[PDB]
């Protein structure tokens, strides 16, 4: 097929969005001005499996502008924004995705990107193992023609590692997930901004003066706490890792166990990425009308089945907002049914944060492709100098003035004027 | 007529809204558990003129629950939430209000609240001066029958002082507007919570890393500055008063003139309450896609007409979000048409802030009513013990444990154990 | 006598300090550039009772530089810095003060400033009742020749008020203590900077990760909390006033009672200005080696007698640092023996803050003297425009750019381009 | 000789110091209560070369309490606190150290720690490389007798890598310098606490309202910026690395070049660790009385010679505080002669930060010693479970309640309940 969007008529609407986003995504735009001549991806036939949204569309066109031939599929049945896919389809790009697909239409869409006008894909841009998987299990003949892979998710990267272990990984991968520019944004900065958006949009609740308990103090936890803290709330953190617990303490946050914190919190945010964070025994302790939500792993953190199964009432107050009544007579306001509150009750992360994650994708794609034999099969990390590069693509928009190391300082520090500035073990 | 609501069908739904807001309006709830049995307002016939909302309905039932007789109407033609009005009328309270009234129906609505079964109104609860102006200008027969006035707005209060200056004021008034609990929650705390919600709902923009220029550093300016700062923006302040300016400087904020700041910021917030804050000469200097919103005085602060008259294009991006292309090639994203961004792009202030302003009002009603021979015709401030009292009604929900001064300490401090704890010139 | 310093030889050492301070005290220096021509105090014969320190010395010379004839005495037997008094004495100014005087030498010193070469004092600049008192009870003949008084302490002002009440106040006063520029600095900004200085210098203790309980949340408590909070500690506040308790809560601080907080705090700071804040019953609860100190009222806040009388051991670890051993086997580190920790274990407030407090003194002196009959007997507040003036004397050093109201905005706001910008009830 | 301390008379006083520091060094205290009975270091003959301080003494007694045989010396000629040295010697531990040693006595002091009654050293605990270099260059006979090396400095560690690169390293080493708990407390947290202390002790200057320019934004830069920020200064960052620079921008800090910042700041802090940060061309642009200090690399960051060779005057205001008059009329206040302000003008890092660096050392010692056939000749990192372990030894004093992962969650997360909790590439 030429492509498949829900309403190509929505294409004019999307472009308008794409163009506003471009301003907030200076990364992908610098890639365009830096390479839309050298056309570095000239030759690449990139199959991409990634949520078809405005930001992703801006990514796609950056790939296309750098000389890449591209076919796209959304890695989530609902994540795709139709006016954005409409614009791409209209742009003459083979996009197969609409909001509200079936598992059937989903697998179909992905398969629809494997074959180009002059041969099958020779590159992969994945979010969530799916694309690398489908080809690995149901189309292994293609593997040899694929020069590389770029993966930007925890899941996908664990898989590339598992697959590697089992010797299934046939094509070299580049883990963009752990880039400091991708992680700090996708995790810390994104959640810091979008968390309170979900809460306010869903409840319009005053945050100042409330006690907010945050399970987990990893990047997402650090951002969620900082955010709440700046609003006027008393953040209590819970942790299993002594190093992360120490960091919380050093910053002035109380750190206890949920078994205790549940009796004190007014808002509860989970960040763990692990099961059984908030249980029935916790709900029974909570104050009347506590707001409970999650921004870590899709629904495995809060025990919603208990709420559904033990509450005396449940009344949907609005989309993504339920308020249960317990036998103790206390209500509990649950957000997005335990799913992600920022994507579920708000719009998820700002374009600027996507600019960092997606610019990481472009950086991987250009490197793998332009580097035929330097990367062995297996999941490798994005070379730091490239990581430094995506950071540098955003200064400017931020009106930051990087100072240049002089030849004398360079030699003194024993580092190139623009080569990597920190060793591979440097935690920033 | 017994009432006049756009639709009494939303009543059952209005109640739903009310029973949820009550939880965030502990001020109104303590007033009840504290005076509903005793009925201090027993005998008062209160005419109220104040935006008919969920939060205001909670207030009304509090006044009613204290032995008051009440007739109500809005103080703005649109402000009135119909399901809230419907439930008030459904409860048997005479409310003459609906969203979208014609200027003609508004006056009529006020007229209805002036007479009760047992007689005319003997108490005014105003927000704006409308009721008090109407009663004076068009109903002076009633003046000698009204025991007291209760006002909570700057416009309304200025009006009172002006009438009194002209010797036209004939009934004592209490200015609840300048109570620390009214002012702090309405100006400082309210806008701190909501400013960013407006900007995000309208633009979904990343705040961190942006230079935000806030004009003014009064209560609104302080809250707006603090908010943006907690998000990661580099706030720059502008001011005319050396003291407020010094306060900003002492907190780490740069303080300049708009004439210089315009060349730098990405987000502009007005908090002044004065005219001609952002003129075209400034717009011509702004960076591409600067966001310019106002949260101070409705429309006077930004030169919107200039935008309208000098932009090459103008496109509505979504309700309350407009984007102008200027002759220099830059785009100016203007929010709420230069009107209050919190009210125009968000949902205004949280119930909790309302709980402070309204408890201040219940307080004023109770006191004026209960001390007929206490207040000379004039516009007085709320006794500090009452201001502290409204503050205390909220401790508790805040999980605050207030300590009680012993008799020795009270004696050492020379203040009553419960009596006011600060002199009238105490700025908190 | 010509004067009386401990060691005039120390006079060269002083001038060196005076000159460095001048830089951080832009206020008194702008007074000099604005008035060392008009010589507004020409004629005044100012007797001054203020701690003879370097800052005060910079003050004195400003007075002298503005045409004033001056005689000085220190309002505290130990507060006087000899190299500073030495420079003044050397400069040809009658200063009678040395660190470590007797109550006898103290009263003597004060009397030594009542008479000038050409008659007795005609002005008074006091800090702590003393000067106004001595003349009022032991030299009432002088009262008539005294044109005005400037008082800048809570004590002194309560007294001016009490005296006024009793009809004893013969000469008009101006309370500089409550100026927003004097108060915010003397209380908020000063203590915020100096508190941790005392604790660190005395203990060299890590602040981050500790629970710090602050009694009181007025200006001093706000500053102390903010200070600790920025170092990484978890500040718990205790209050008797509901309004101040609300402010703490709204800022994210837990607010309890000392009865509870004593069991949790690692550092304790009292800000109250009231007796019995920390008692024996609290020490018995405290964690091992808690650091307890005070920065409010001299010694009445912490129960030191209990510590002395119940501890099993006490060992002075260094000047202003005692460590008690309780019967429970827990130690308690006490600072400056319950006296002010910033003055006692550090250097008190920075010059820039004294600049604000003292410039208020110069302001009052110039106003009273220059305004022969506009001030009736009684303690008056420093007119706002003068308060705005001292604020503006410091912008510039701070490199702040005040923006000027245009004639159009001025009229719109109904205020002068430079006249007072806020009403008398404005709490900043 | 059994030891060699400048004076063993301070012993009883040293102990006093030690018994106080112990409370703030829970890491060392837990190792004892955890391993003193079991004596894991039983048999080890540890030669240690580390600044002989109170904090270091606590460490020594810990290694001792764990069954280790120890001989010690400093790793700097001045660093060694004599009363601390005296107490260790007084307890029967062979310490060869005193403050103010000649370069010649230093080498000798080291030599002493090389031989024990039962034989030569079989373990190295080094701070700087000296011991390890001396053993290699001057005592290779001993090499095959030493089981392992423990190093905690950048210099020392770079040395290990270099020797290992030249194939000279003959004994395995563990780099405790790059453990998160060592780095975070030494670079980030330590400096955060002490930087401002240095500036205050040296200048007693008001920080709020000043523009502070921090050169660099690594761990030291981060803590220094955060510190100054909490005081009310407007921090401006300078950086060569795009990522760190983005990090600063994402927090609100302006990022420019020193070439521009010099014209604006009032306080200047270097954190770079690189040469030529503040040159004469910058000095000539600074405002009057700017403060310029260094907290990074000893003396290389600021061009002091320039000051010395181009200032018209130069005056020592107090130890470690010098002030230069430049030909342009401005004065430059330089602290610690361009050396580490925290150590030169304050008391260095708090015991608690040292408690982290040293528990890291006890850890490495215990591990290498207890795993003879585990480490290949080379410089390794501290196993993450040990790093998490030193972190946990401090939770507790911090009033932190670490939660334990259930077997289910453990299995869901795919990590041991106690085992490491993050991959090696995890940047906290
Ligand atoms: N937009 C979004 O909503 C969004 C964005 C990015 C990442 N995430 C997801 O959020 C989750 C956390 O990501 P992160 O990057 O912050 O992870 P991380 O590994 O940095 O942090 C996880 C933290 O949770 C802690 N934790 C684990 N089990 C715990 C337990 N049972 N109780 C308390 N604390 C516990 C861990 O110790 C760890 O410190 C992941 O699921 C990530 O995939 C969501
Ligand atoms: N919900 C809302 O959106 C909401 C809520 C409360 C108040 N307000 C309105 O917001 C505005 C500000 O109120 P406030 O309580 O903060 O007032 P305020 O008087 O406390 O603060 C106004 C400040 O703006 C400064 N200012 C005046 N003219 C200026 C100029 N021309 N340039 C720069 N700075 C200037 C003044 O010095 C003053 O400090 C008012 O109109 C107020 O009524 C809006
Ligand atoms: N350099 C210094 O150390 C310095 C400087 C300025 C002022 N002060 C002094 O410190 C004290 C505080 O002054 P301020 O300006 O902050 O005062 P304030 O009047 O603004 O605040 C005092 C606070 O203490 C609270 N309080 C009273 N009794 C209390 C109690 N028993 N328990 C808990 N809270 C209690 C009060 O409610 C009040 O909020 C005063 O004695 C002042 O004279 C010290
Ligand atoms: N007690 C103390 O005073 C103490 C304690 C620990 C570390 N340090 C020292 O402080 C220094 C910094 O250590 P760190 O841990 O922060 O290191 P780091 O590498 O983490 O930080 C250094 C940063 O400075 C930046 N930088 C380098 N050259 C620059 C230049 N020319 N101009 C501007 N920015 C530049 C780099 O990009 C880097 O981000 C080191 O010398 C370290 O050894 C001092």
């Amino acid at each position: 097929l030429p492509y498949k969007v829900a309403d190509i008529g929505l294409a004019a609407w999307g472009r308008k969005a794409l163009d506003i986003a471009e301003n907030e995504m200076p990364g992908l735009m610098r890639m365009r001005e830096m390479y839309s001549a050298s056309k570095p991806l000239k030759g690449a036939r990139i199959a991409g499996c990634l949520h078809m949204t405005v930001e992703t569309a801006v990514l796609i066109e950056t790939l296309v502008a750098l000389g890449a031939e591209v076919r796209w599929s959304s890695c989530n049945i609902f994540s795709t924004q139709d006016h954005a896919a409409a614009a791409i389809a209209k742009a003459g790009i083979p996009v197969f995705a609409w909001k509200g697909e079936t598992d059937e239409e989903y697998l179909w869409c992905i398969e629809q990107t494997l074959h180009f006008k002059d041969g099958p894909l020779n590159m992969i841009l994945d979010d969530g193992g799916d694309l690398t998987n489908l080809i690995h299990t149901k189309h292994p003949q293609l593997l040899s023609g694929i020069r590389g892979i770029s993966e930007e998710t925890t899941t996908g990267v664990h898989n590339l590692y598992k697959m590697m272990a089992n010797g299934i990984l046939k094509v070299p991968a580049i883990n963009v997930n752990d880039s400091v520019t991708k992680s700090k944004f996708d995790n810390l900065y994104g959640c810091r901004e979008s968390l309170i958006d979900g809460i306010k949009r869903a409840t319009d609740v005053m945050i100042a003066g409330k006690v907010a308990v945050v399970a987990g103090y990893g990047d997402v936890g650090k951002g969620c706490a900082q955010a709440l803290r700046g609003f006027g709330a008393r953040v209590i953190i819970t942790e299993i890792d002594p190093i992360n617990a120490l960091q919380a303490a050093m910053e002035g946050y109380e750190v206890t166990t949920m078994d205790e914190a549940c009796k004190e919190g007014n808002i509860f945010v989970t960040t763990t990425g692990c099961v059984d964070i908030i249980l029935g025994r916790h709900f029974e302790q909570m104050k009347d009308d506590a707001i409970v939500c999650n921004i870590g792993h899709f629904d495995v953190e809060i025990d919603v089945k208990w709420l559904n199964e033990n509450a005396v009432e449940k009344v949907n107050i609005k989309p993504q907002v339920d308020r249960y009544l317990l036998k103790n007579g206390h209500r509990i306001i649950l957000l997005a049914e335990g799913r992600l509150v920022n994507l579920g009750c708000a719009m998820g992360h700002p374009s600027f944060v996507m600019s960092n994650s997606f610019t990481n994708q472009v950086m991987a794609q250009i490197e793998l492709w332009t580097h035929p034999d330097k990367y062995p099969v297996g999941v490798h990390f994005l070379p730091k100098k490239l990581d430094e590069a995506v950071a540098e693509a955003h200064l400017g928009k931020l009106n930051v003035k990087l100072t240049k190391l002089t030849e004398k300082q360079a030699q003194y520090l024993g580092m190139p004027i623009n080569g990597p500035f920190k060793p591979d073990h440097y935690r920033y």
